[PDB]
């Protein structure tokens, strides 16, 4: 049986150097995908520029409870359980407790309908911070706006004490694996090396390998605690040996084309 | 639960004017979906200006058996009972009496693939003069090649009597609510202020204000009837109050991605 | 009822001038779908080009296991069944007997993958020398990938000895008749008008003539050995005559979104 | 020699539905040119569409002096001598006693520059209400920017009593003829066939017809008492008659790149 | 001086095969620029192809006085000297003795006018069958056209006997060197390294090659004798070898733009 | 007169990163203006994405003989004196000591006809590290190919000691003054604004502030020891302050458009 790969790059729209580096990394290296935030001011802009200079590139929604200085698309007073006092996002160390979870279905079906603005239909959904995969309940929405929506979403396992998430998908299509290994002090050429081979001995039939390449703005700076790394991402997701790799190993890179309901 | 308002201009592909009139409106203003003649012979290049110049508007497919001026897709042997002694469809004044339904469905058919010849699916069906919505009989037939091809088909009621025909639609989707109200001396900015209480009153989810933006060209003088008005919906819906009102109800903005089928 | 005419231009991307020629035959001619090579190494450049140069062209995927000079999408040691000592692709006049099943099924998946790198989806599927339909077995490999992708299939039967295939497509949407006819010693005007009284006089709903049209380029005449009478076909799909006879029979040009599943 | 006709809507970018209406009258007619006004909030737009929507329309820049309702590019405090007590252009009826023709000079040095905000350089020089022409002063002024900008200029006469002012022009090159009289009352279809007459009957190698075609939007009704006759002008330049017309002649359409030095 | 050679596709517009040939013998070779026919009644979809499919494509007009099948710009009353009984251009074998030299500049003088259409200004004029070099006095009208239009002209000198040609040019910029050998018989990769060689021999610093790259369609079949060569000169200009044999030589690809006055 | 002020960025194409945080620049701020490295082999990469996403950049040339890690567009065999050992351009620290005035023109030539492969022609010419001001031989050469090339050059001095440069510019149009503060250390806003204030307290018309916004990538960060502080060039010209400053103080943004020959 072939290996199906998703590569795909986290934070399109995050903010404008992002966007391009992501565009980057898929037009002259191995990114099939990437998945948007609609809560960015610059989101619309982004789905512009992919529209125009990287027409081949996958795009699904990226949700969000905890982005750092943004607020949710519903006002505060639909959604109060979401925000700090301002009106912003919770951080992701203290989410979990705050949240009410219709509040979150509400703001994140406005997300969807946030990025059909853009024109176009997300091909899948998965979440900033994974948190989607922070515990079932809040799994039990995304899979609910999963099949509202007809789309598949991201496998929300990282461990194998979450391992049991995934027998709460059945209709709601997702990867067999989710490799988050490639990130902060793992970026490296070895790292995805690793991770093919990983592909190659499993068992499964669609494999994702996310990442978060851009290219360093001050913008990014500015929001970011991760921003620095993001760079050597792009670096290594566009060189000749990580490309050689999935093709000596028969990998076909694919898309959530793959999985569609 | 959020309410989801999908902001329709009808009769794109009318004429040149009408055609950029509707993206005007969308690119400058509130309108966020346009339904297209492919009885028109600017269809085709209204579809072209949408591709390069409005890429984010949503388009669905406008059936007619009225339009002025207007032949049908099918030659008149095909579609007799639909036709004037010229070959022209019928005055929406005496229509209604003269259809055969067989041909209604065919000519309606014909309609929908031709709408496909500019390469696009369209994202849902409503009519020209609402004659979907002039009977149960003409209802049905729409909702046939709603089921054939699978798309959401606009809430044909705009009466209290007539709201038993949304029982018919069921595996059919449909706004919850259609608010037609916004046309000739009900043009203005407290009609729009009006319409969008009502949808933060209701129960619904999902809710559809229609409208006419148009520029003006001698092609639409010598065709509608109702011609100079729709320069005042372009003002209207490209108002910065506009804009601002729906912000305040916390209304998303959307389209009939909201819903497929 | 209306017939449905798809017209569909099979080779896409299997060298620039057959690319080219394909186009013309769609902007100036009746031609309003085509099917493309993903096992060429022009594939994607094709696929741009329409992207930019004929937005309005409908486009399926080209499956093959006989391809001239080509090798599959999977490394020969996946595959082994499907190519010659050097990795290339078996003749069709020897493959039948060669292949085994489950390697076909991988590598046309590979194939339909392969595709959507384009960032597309293809609208149906069908196959380079008819090889879907050289015997059940082989159809019933493409069957099982039209119900894995939910994708409309061609119909194989191009003899009355074949036509208990359609018995198997079943939920696979297929159109009604297959007109094969138009090619080399047949290319002609007078063809044409033979087949399109054929669709005007049976009992279908949906017929597809397919064809070859294409610019000659040295690619071409060293991968094909039919090759000159490709511009003629160019010729004969872009003629007035041709033009007039469809209309002058009612017929519809449709592509295989009209056969979505 | 040949008669070169160069036909040029004034007024581009002053409104959106000017602009529109405008690309039709190109597109579907016989306008070849047009002149901008750098002094409209819409120019930059009007460039973009026409950019992607009419990359074969000849723009060059439309100077002003007089503009309803508009003010000078440069602060009021640099161009005294150009506007009433609020900031305003002087009203055409006016503005001769009252201007500096240092101030006239910067003013449109810096209209120019503006129009190059666009990424384009103009292909000519005009005038609104051909203030240009107003006396031989201001006309001066426009050959010195001609002269530094290199573009030609429209010819400024429009009455046997000013044709001794093409003798200042020296290298600046410009149409052997102002043909001024389609407007308002004499807009038919009767006047352009005069025009064309004129062209043939006269001595001159080069002429030019100016124009006002529109749409009409709200902007266009309140900015300016010349307004619905505008979309007869568009009907009347997309006539077959006037095609013919021009062809039955064997009069050559031009632009001002037949005029550049 | 660093050696600067331009090699330019003669034809481009001819058919629509041609036009799409010659964009490939740039975008995948060696072809750095090409000259359009306005006579011809593809011209005006050869450069809206050019302009969204090869934007680096450098383009000049191909004037002509002799094209098969084709007739002047301006009807026949105006240059009668120019064309048979039948209005069509004179053969090359004997046009020479029948053309009056004002009806030659009117006719060119139309002919890039014609291109303008457009919207495009050429880079450099040249000459179908060479006649600009035909005798002193074509050449003659050629540079009046040249001057007018500030535009260099293709050497007109393909024998050590028209050497004194040049003298002519003046402030007319030109190649030093016209290397036409690329032809028919001496199609070859052979051919074109033993031009490579002339280039590197020879005391000019800029030199021309011509060529005629074409995909093959019925038009061109019909229209021309000189047809299925061209798509070998299309091979030979995308070959490894002759990109390699230039860069080894140290040869610099320019366009016309080198030229410019 | 008016003051005309260009902010140009140098270094256009150096790197994928620092194109896109031109544009951005551009886009999204006060940059008016960009000069291009055709030495660079993102190059044409760079004049693609402007063409596609930022249609209104003004782009010129930046000649070199000095950049790090790179080589000339000439063979080392022809401009021997320009480069190391290893076939590198000289650093420019003793670069002045070691060219060959014959071989820096030859050179630079190359380097015009190279930025000309992109299909367009440069609207003006400087110099990385400022090479063409570094003395007036240097300058002389720049200054004869801007004669060759009808080009606006760059104002090459930056000392109060080098201002009889300017005297031998002649025909050759140029800004009035050289603002280069904007660099390293001086990197803030304040700057900006003291580079406004000098605009304003100066006698010159024209004057250029050059900048080296980017984003940040691995082959910037590789490539050049000024890297980090290219971002807060891009936040500061893109900042409302910024904006607002130059409005305020009446100055007109400019390209070079408003210095061409």
């Amino acid at each position: 049986s072939n290996k199906k790969l998703i590569i795909n790059a986290d934070d399109f729209g995050y903010t404008p150097a992002v966007t391009q580096g992501i565009i980057e990394a898929h037009k002259r290296g191995v990114v099939t995908s990437t998945t948007a935030l609609p809560t960015s001011p610059y989101f619309l802009e982004a789905m512009e520029s992919a529209r125009i200079s990287a027409p081949t590139l996958a795009i699904g929604v990226h949700l969000t409870l905890t982005l750092n200085q943004a607020k949710p698309i519903l006002p505060r007073e639909m959604v109060p359980s979401l925000v700090d006092e301002a009106g912003y996002f919770w951080h992701q160390s203290i989410f979990e407790e705050k949240v009410n979870l219709e509040e979150v279905y509400n703001e994140w079906d406005a997300q969807i309908i946030s990025f059909m603005k853009s024109g176009r239909r997300p091909d899948h959904i998965d979440s900033h911070h994974n948190v989607h995969g922070k515990n079932k309940k809040l799994l039990g929405v995304a899979l609910a706006l999963a099949r509202k929506y007809q789309l598949p979403l991201r496998n929300a396992s990282r461990s194998i004490e979450t391992k049991d998430y995934l027998e709460l998908y059945q209709d709601v299509r997702t990867p067999d694996e989710m490799l988050y290994q490639f990130y902060d002090k793992a970026i490296s050429t070895e790292t995805i090396l690793q991770l093919l081979d990983m592909v190659v001995c499993s068992e499964g039939e669609v494999f994702e390998i996310n990442c978060h390449p851009a290219f360093i703005d001050t913008i990014l700076q500015n929001q970011s605690g991760y921003c620095m790394p993001r760079i050597r991402e792009v670096e290594i997701l566009t060189s000749q040996e990580v490309k050689e790799a999935i093709e000596e190993r028969g990998i076909l890179l694919a898309n959530y084309e793959s999985l569609a309901m």
